[PDB]
Parts: C-alpha cells; sequence; structure tokens
C-alpha cells in the first residue's frame, strides 16, 4: 500500500490513452479512469504529464574495477541518479577475472549491489573459457536468474573473447536458452592502432577516436552476428556507435535473424571532434569505447532507431573523475573508458527524439524499457503498465526544463558528457516498486531498498529458432 | 613469326577487324592487311575473334595437400590451360607453418619449371615472425612477387588468424604487394566440422552443411576492414556467396579498392551436387568454399555485371577418385579441390556472352585484363598492342565442345561439368608467339614457358599514398 497516480495520460509503447493509475505492494493494483482512492492511500496529481514504464537501463558498470581503478559511482549513487532521471532498473555487469570462478565473481558482485535504491539484474561476462566456465554458466541460468552472457570482443590481454570461446560461449548459452551479448570491436585491431599511435608519440585523447575506428566496430559486429547465425542463438550488441555496425544488424535482421541492437544517447548526439576539444580533462572527459563518431554517425543511428534496427537505450554508466581519467594524461589507452549517462538518457532521448518528431511517444517508451524487458524476458513484469506489473513508473512534465551540469546532477563524477545542453521534457516523479522515490527535486532513494531481479530463460525467440533448428535438421543420403 | 589474319581483334573495351603479328615472343605489329615477313606462319582467322590469352591468377599444380599431391602436374595443367585459351598462370607457393618461404619459393619454382606456359607465384603466408617478414621482403625485391595469400581458414594446418593478417597486411603495404585472401571463418568451420562427424554425418553431403555461406561473408568482412585500417588493396579469392559479394560491394562503395574473384563453378552450379546417390560423385564436387544454394549463383552473376566482381579463375587443384576416397569415412578428410583451368573461358563464354549476361569486352576483362591490371602485370600481358608478350586466343564462336573427363587433357578423372557443351571455343591458342593449340592439336612441350616476375606498387598505392597522406594523424597542442 499505496499510491495512486491521478490525473495523467498513460502512455505505453503502443497507446496513449487518459486513466489513473493505482499501486500496491510493489504492483500495479488497478488502471481506470476515476479511479476509488482506497483509505490513507498518498496521492499524486498527474494532470497534464504522462505517465510512462520507468525506465530500463540495460547497460551500467557501478563501481567497476577497470583499468588500473574502480569507477567513482557505486551501486546506490548511481541507482538513486538513475531514480532522478526516471530510471527506475538496470542490469549491470559480473565481469570476472580471466581465470576466475564465475560463481564467485557473481556473489562478490551480489555484494556490491545489495546497497541498490532499486531494482538491479546481471549480465555475467564469459572473459575465459573451460568446462567449469560452461557449468557455472548452466547454474547462473537455473539457480540465480541470470538469462544474458556478455562477451568482449575487445581489450586484448585483459578481458577479450576469442573466436573459439565465442562460438563456444554462444553454443552454451544456446543449450541455456541464454541471450549472448556483445561489446563488438576488433580487438587486434584496436591494439594494433593503440601501439601504433603511440610510436608515432600521439598520446592525446584525440588518439583514442583513432586507435578504433568505425569499422572495427562493424567487423566485429559483423562476426558476433555471423557466430549467432551459425549456432543459431539471438544475439544483442551492446552500444552501437557507428553506421557500419548498424548496417551489419539490419542486414542480418533482413535475412530474418533475431539480433538486437542498443545504443547510448551520446552516441546519438557528440561527435568525434569532443576528444579535440583544447582542454585535456574536457576531451579525456568524453574517451569511452566505442568512442563518439564523424557526424555521419549519428544520422545514420537516429534512422536505426526509427527503423526498428536498434532497439534499446542505455548508457554504459562507468563514471570516472578527472584524477582517474588523469591517470592516462601521458598514454591514452591508459585513460579508464566509461562516461556518465543514467539520470541524464531518458530526457535526452525525449528532447531530441519526441520534442523533434523523429520519435512518436510510444517509440520513446519502446526504446527505454519496453524492448529491454522483452529482450531479456522482464515483459509484462517490467516495462509495462498493466495489473500484475512492477510498479515502476515515471510521470513526465512535457513543459519542464532541466540544464545538465556536473554541479547540480546526482552522479557520482565531476564530469558531464552533455554539460550545459537544456532539455524540454522532465521526470516530475519517479516510482520504485510502488514508492515515490523522486519528487520535483526531492530525491529520496534509500541503500538497499532495491531488488535483485531474476529473468527467466528461454525467451519465446528460442521457440521459433527451436522450429527452425528442427525443420532445418541435416538428413544423410543413403548409398 | 606468327601472323593472323582476316580476325575481329576483340580487347577489353573494343572491337575491330585487323590482322596482328607476332615476333619473338611478342606482339610487333597490329593493323589491316599487314604485310606478311618472310618465312612467317599465317593463320587465318576469318570468322573469329582474336582476345588476349586468358591469365588464371588462381592455380595448385601439384600441390602437396590433405595428405597426398595434386594429380595435375605444372605440366599438364599448363597443357591443359592452352588447350582452353589460357596462356598464363598464378599458383601459390604454400610453405608449411615454421618452414621458411625462400625455400618452398625455390622449390615450388623446381617443381614449375616443366610449365608449358608462362607462370608466376602468390606466396601463402602461413605463419608470422621477424624472419617472415623479411623474407616477403627479399620475395618482393629479387624474385618477382607481388601479391601474398592468406588462408583464413585450415585451422592447425595453414590458417591465418588476425594477428598474423594484421603483421603481414602491414608488412604488404610495406613493400607495395597485394594482399590476397581465402576467406572462410575456420573457426565456424572446425566447429561445425566435428559437431557434424559426432553426428555421424560422415557423408559428402555434410561439406558445404560445414562451411555455409555467411561464414565466407565474415572472413570477407573482416579482411575487408583490416584492409581499409591498415591502408592497403584487398583481393579476395573464390567469392561463392551474396554474403561476402555484399561485403566486397559495401566496400567499394565507400571508395575502398576490393578486388574480388570468382570460379565458373560458383557460378553456375549449386549446392545439390553433394547429395549425389553416388559417393565418388558427390565427392568429385569438395572445395572450398563449396558450392552453393542457387540464389547465390545469381548474385554472382551480378556482382560480374556491377563490377564488384573483377576476375575469373578455377582453384585449379585435381584429385583422382582414389584420392577423393581418402575421405571415405570422414568428409573432412577428402582433398578439395576441382578442375576447370582447361574449361573456364568456355564456361563463361557460352554461359555469359550467348546469354547477353556479359559483353565480349567484358569477358575479355574478366579473363585476362583484370588480372593483369590488379597483379601489375598490364599492359605485358592482357593486351593487345605492339610490345605487349604474344599470348592470345582466337576464338570461334560457333564451335562448340562438350566437356568431359573422358576427353579433357586435365590429368584428372573427374569434370565438375561432365557432359556439358559449349558454344564458342578456342580453335587456336598462341603463348609466346607460339601455336601451341590449334583445333584439337596440343602442341605444348615441358619447360617451354617462363617464370613472370611482377613488379610492386601497382597503381593503387599511388592513389593510397597520397590518401594517407592526408590523413596524417595531427595532435592537438596544449
Ligand atoms: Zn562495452
Ligand atoms: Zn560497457
Ligand atoms: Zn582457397
Ligand atoms: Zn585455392
Amino acid at each position: 500500500m499505496s499510491l495512486l497516480i491521478r490525473g495523467a495520460t498513460v502512455v505505453t509503447h503502443e497507446e496513449s490513452y487518459r486513466a489513473d493509475v493505482l499501486c500496491a505492494n510493489g504492483l500495479i493494483q488497478a488502471i481506470g479512469e476515476n479511479l476509488e482512492t482506497p483509505s490513507g492511500c498518498d496521492v499524486l496529481d498527474g494532470g497534464g504529464q504522462y505517465l510512462m514504464p520507468g525506465g530500463i537501463d540495460p547497460h551500467t558498470h557501478m563501481q567497476l574495477p577497470f583499468m588500473g581503478t574502480v569507477a567513482s559511482e557505486d551501486f546506490f549513487s548511481g541507482t538513486a541518479a538513475g531514480l532522478a532521471g526516471g530510471t527506475t532498473s538496470i542490469i549491470d555487469f559480473v565481469i570476472p577475472n580471466p581465470r576466475q570462478s564465475l560463481l564467485e565473481a557473481f556473489h562478490t558482485w551480489r555484494g556490491w549491489a545489495q546497497k541498490s535504491a532499486a531494482d538491479y539484474g546481471f549480465h555475467v561476462a564469459i572473459t575465459w573459457w573451460s568446462d567449469e566456465v560452461a557449468r557455472e554458466m548452466g547454474e547462473l541460468v537455473a539457480q540465480h536468474g541470470v538469462n544474458s552472457f556478455k562477451h568482449f570482443m575487445a581489450y586484448k590481454n585483459a578481458i577479450m573473447a576469442a573466436d573459439d570461446t565465442l562460438v563456444a560461449s554462444f553454443e552454451r548459452c544456446l543449450e541455456l536458452g541464454a541471450v549472448p551479448t556483445v561489446h563488438a570491436e576488433n580487438g587486434e585491431l584496436v591494439f594494433h592502432l593503440q601501439q601504433k599511435l603511440l610510436a608515432q608519440g600521439l598520446t592525446g585523447p584525440e588518439a583514442h577516436p583513432l586507435s578504433r575506428p568505425p569499422q572495427v566496430e562493424g567487423e566485429a559486429a559483423s562476426r558476433a552476428i555471423r557466430i549467432a547465425e551459425t549456432l543459431g542463438t539471438p544475439l544483442y550488441l551492446v552500444h552501437i556507435s557507428s553506421r557500419e555496425a548498424l548496417d551489419e544488424i539490419a542486414y542480418a535482421r533482413a535475412k530474418g535473424q533475431p539480433v538486437y541492437g542498443e545504443v547510448l544517447a551520446g552516441h546519438l548526439l557528440l561527435d568525434d571532434s569532443v576528444y579535440r576539444h583544447p582542454d585535456w580533462a574536457t576531451a579525456a572527459g568524453y574517451v569511452m569505447s566505442p568512442p563518439f563518431r564523424p557526424v555521419e554517425h549519428q544520422e545514420a543511428l537516429w534512422r536505426g532507431l526509427q527503423s526498428g534496427n536498434l532497439h534499446t537505450t542505455a548508457t554504459d554508466h562507468c563514471c570516472f573523475c578527472a584524477e582517474q581519467k588523469a591517470m592516462g594524461r601521458d598514454d591514452f589507452s591508459k585513460i579508464p573508458n566509461g562516461t556518465a549517462g543514467i539520470e541524464d538518457r531518458m530526457a535526452l532521448l525525449w528532447d531530441a527524439g519526441v520534442n523533434s518528431g523523429r520519435l512518436s511517444m510510444h517509440e520513446f517508451v519502446a526504446l527505454t524499457s519496453t524492448n529491454t524487458a522483452k529482450i531479456f524476458n522482464l515483459f509484462p513484469r517490467k516495462g509495462a503498465i498493466r495489473v500484475g506489473a512492477d510498479a515502476d513508473l515515471v510521470l513526465w512534465d512535457p513543459q519542464g526544463s532541466r540544464t545538465l551540469s556536473a554541479a547540480t546532477h546526482h552522479q557520482r563524477v565531476d564530469f558531464n558528457i552533455f554539460e550545459g545542453r537544456t532539455v524540454r521534457g522532465i521526470p516530475s516523479h519517479t516510482i520504485s516498486q510502488g514508492k515515490l522515490l523522486w519528487a520535483a527535486g526531492d530525491l529520496r532513494a534509500e541503500p538497499g531498498a532495491g531488488r535483485y531481479v531474476e529473468r527467466p530463460a528461454y525467451p519465446s525467440v528460442y521457440e521459433v529458432l527451436g522450429r527452425r533448428a528442427e525443420r532445418q535438421r541435416p538428413v544423410a543420403v543413403e548409398r
């Protein structure tokens, strides 16, 4: 018990309509025009606003230990700041060291995430292979609510998976009904260009984009895609930044292949000139992988969203303050990679996509929660306004205004990649598991309030794959 | 000296009536009603088309491979070529892993000495070290080699992985050499092979299932993007799939120098051949990449017509029945390869020219001139011009030939086009100014052919160099 949102237009991934919505006991209890108020149930007035599923950010790195160091944003600050921005759940990554047990890395991460203010889940990264990793994956799916496994195709000599691994792991994912996910950059090429730029003496952040140009993403997307086609698995590609990688996804989808693509707001709105800023720390602030790209790539990504070839939005929320960035003051390859975004994603997208008329409100919802839930088999528990669904919601004021700044954001990091940008259309209120956790300026997150969210295996795409595999079965010739 | 009189000269771009005089290995004169020098033999070409002799840039004469040695040797293979209108080859030095390239190279020169017509070599990069790199440089500077092949498949044999591709392509750029690639993802092939064998599918019908088209498309994608990133051209051998062809068109659509090669096999045969109820027949078709579903044939023809595929070849790599039978209980041990050197030109004329898919000019481009230009042999080869080498084919658009292993000159007991009848045939073939095939009479002689050196830095390198210069990485000062 008990929270009634009254007066709003409910906006789903597919329709708009006027209704009141009642939350109790973490769930949406009722939806209708003029609902009755249970006694002492709190009431939020939503006249002239839109009430939508709360955002799900399927790509966070809260307090990740990475590139000599540990991300500035912990599970609490991170998940809180997300709430302030209308995001109600995350999926983060367990990234074991190579040769490290997955169940061990997984219990370590569950540890770190217990302090979450909002619902959370994990993908598990496959950073090495053995019969043991195969075994443990099965357990994570059977016992621990994991149904998606990440592969890094870059970060050579660190966590990179090569073809022999990708093949073995993807086959395992097929066996388990789990979704393979990939960070698609060709690692040998990145490694090769990094050395060559450093050997020429190019050590600045401006050399970061040059060390990993768009065709390096395109290559790796092609390869992850064709391994998935060849093994009979779906595939989810994280943070697509390039035309080249988008074209591979469209090409595969165009042949009937289940491939999904995620995009970050930064890759929709920023270009690679940012790395040439006169101030080192500013430029360094933008360093993440894949990097920001020449302008023609933004337009292409927008169209991918408009055409159904890109499916989800996310942030790759991986915060490093200036002093951490400056670990690579003399060597761009040692700047810790990552930008902040959890709090800003929904407003950035609404303002650039809906106000401009590129995206309908419905696509906005699809791209901010529902597609993610459907892909990872959380629908209709999440990303849905219906009776029985988790009461994760955001109330949106289309005329409200906000100016993005590191000075004022709830993200624990001293840099914002959209510093000074002003957006129209903001989350006035955010509701997580039935509770009002952000209210016109007031953040009310509390450590440990979040739950761990299990995702069942075998999303329905695996039924279709199953029937195809059966129909395609090889038949010997008799002689 | 040899005068060809009364033919229509057909090049990669035009047709005209003229006689052609050859002497001393070379074309001496071209013009209407040329004078006959005394002693000169005269070939009457009235009603026929005189074209450059075909260049086949992909042969494997007497290759030791998959536990045996190809049945066709450098003499029998180049002689069979000449009967087919093909006057020069490019074959492959394939050193074993950890074997010196130079060692392998001289060995292959020995094997090739017996060739009946002009020949040259690509050299395969089957392992990597500083010594390989040094050897590549000596091959280019001293030995007339200007192209290096990389195999993306054949895991635990001659397969190159990304780290070798990158380092080799970079070495290729340094030397002005053309990287070439056999584009199949070896890890997927290897995985599928085991899986299929583990399920007891051991027959030839499983060869194609073990390397479906996307495995080729992936590897073309990857070679292409490595080449783009390192700033080299790229040549992809025997493209069989829409997927690979689409990767080439995509890259050429961004201004990237990528060339594709195609075999007649892959233009005209489909994967149903592998389900033949006779084991030996099905096995005769086993090569890599395998023949594909029909839709890929049409895509390939369209590649030719659009300028996204550039050369034709044969992957001439012959194994007789007893040799193919080494894989009788395991398709993955069937020696991979089919014959085609003799048949390439008539197959293509017949399927492409008679149908109106290709002009005669395109036919010339795709059978000699584009290969010449790509590997820096134009206009010495693939050109009918004074001072060019006198490698010529006289083509009777009315003749007919029926292809058969019982009648072909290829030293192998199987022909992947057994029984097919083509219209338009080479009536005569001239190599080094000499009449080596004359309407059924083959006059090839062991050892007549020459080793043909190809200079480095084809023209594309000047363009890449201007590009590289305009994209100098430039540091921001602070
Ligand atoms: Zn990533
Ligand atoms: Zn990430
Ligand atoms: Zn090959
Ligand atoms: Zn070959």
